[PDB]
């Protein structure tokens, strides 16, 4: 049994990027499961083989990190081209990792046939024929179906919580106590605008000390519909594997997701922030029935409910310090399902 994983649009080198660390953490955790997995990119490197050195039908399964096939200015993109290459030359089924509702699985050719350097590709060379499994990060697989609506070969969907490699890694430890010299922090990307209103909401004219770190930028947030004066301060991105630690130099850290994730996904900041030293502060719509923690004190509805949060918090020690157990005991009481977790995953990619 050998497992091939690759990642459809990025380059996977090391953790300098999200993309190749969400692939090489995947890598990790598959290995550590006991499995014998190698990741495929571009080159030849510390975690992985390249494309031209491996035949894709010597692997038994073809697992794919969802990924945007979008072609920056117009151009060729060769992580993909040369992913879906790769792909439509499998003759199994591939198993897609659907982590991110704005990246359901979709064809290169339609776009690559009608650009000026068509000429350099043939349909028979990019079209995906094999039959795909979407593997969703979301329990709802109605969203998941709808998503793949354009594309007649994803004929599978399985809820798995594909998040949760972060806790289960045999390297995994909780924050320690950390000094703190933020409020409220949060770390994340721009997503292209999907969650403009509720960046607004919670993180700008708080009066707080707040800092979202991470690929967004402040000039980024001109939607006239939500409208700020103060916001918070953009630092740089920080590699993965060093975004607990950034977390924790805040007294609190904030959950909010898509409009498509309220209920329905549990994103990985859900365990980077549960696991920092930073209390976990949900936004309320986020997860209604608290199936994250069940304790109200760990969700906010609006902008005056978090900065009233906050302040309790920095009030009161004591607080701070019990909801940061809660928090860290309730991570545990999954990582404890670890077993479970790892059949699971083995399940569904028919192991
Ligand atoms: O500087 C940064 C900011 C974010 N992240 C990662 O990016 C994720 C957030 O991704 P996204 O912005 O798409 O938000 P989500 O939809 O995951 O909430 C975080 O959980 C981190 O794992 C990172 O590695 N470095």
């Amino acid at each position: 049994m050998k497992i091939a994983i690759i990642n459809m649009g990025n380059n996977v080198i090391n953790f300098k990027t999200v993309p190749s660390s969400e692939t090489i953490y995947l890598f990790k955790v598959i290995s550590e499961m006991g499995l014998n997995v190698d990741i495929i990119s571009l080159k030849n490197g510390v975690y992985t083989k390249s494309f031209d050195e491996v035949d894709v039908n010597d692997y038994d399964r073809l697992i794919v990190v969802n990924s945007s096939i979008n072609f920056f200015g117009g151009k060729p993109n060769l992580a993909i081209l040369s992913a879906q290459k790769f792909m439509a030359k499998y003759k199994s089924k591939i198993y897609y990792l659907f982590t991110d509702i704005r990246l359901p699985f979709s064809q290169s050719w339609p776009n690559v046939k009608n650009r000026p350097w068509a000429y350099l590709y043939t349909e028979e060379e990019l079209l995906i024929k094999s039959p795909i499994k979407v593997i969703s990060q979301g329990i709802n697989l109605d969203i998941a179906k709808a998503a793949h609506k354009k594309v007649d070969n994803v004929i599978e969907f399985e809820y798995f919580p594909i998040e949760q490699y972060k806790i289960h890694m045999n390297d995994f430890q909780l924050s320690k106590p950390t000094k703190k010299t933020l409020d409220v922090i949060y770390g994340g990307s721009f997503r292209s605008g999907q969650r403009e209103s509720k960046m607004v909401e919670f993180l700008f004219d708080t009066g707080l000390n707040i800092e979202f770190f991470g690929n967004a930028r402040e000039k980024q947030f001109k939607n006239p519909k939500y409208p700020w004066t103060k916001a918070p301060v953009f630092t740089g991105k920080i590699p993965m594997n060093m975004v607990s630690e950034k977390n924790s130099q805040a007294i609190a850290a904030l959950i909010i997701g898509d409009k498509n994730y309220n209920d329905n996904f549990i994103t990985l900041r859900v365990w980077e922030t549960m696991a920092s030293d930073a209390v976990m502060l949900i936004d309320e719509e986020f997860d209604t029935k608290h199936r994250i923690i069940n304790d109200a004190r760990f969700y906010v509805n609006n902008r005056a409910e978090l900065i009233d949060r906050v302040n309790e918090l920095k009030h009161s020690d004591v607080l701070r310090k019990e909801m940061l157990s809660i928090q860290h005991d309730i991570l545990n009481k999954t990582r404890a399902k670890k077993a479970e977790w790892q059949d699971a995953f083995k399940k569904a990619i028919d192991l």
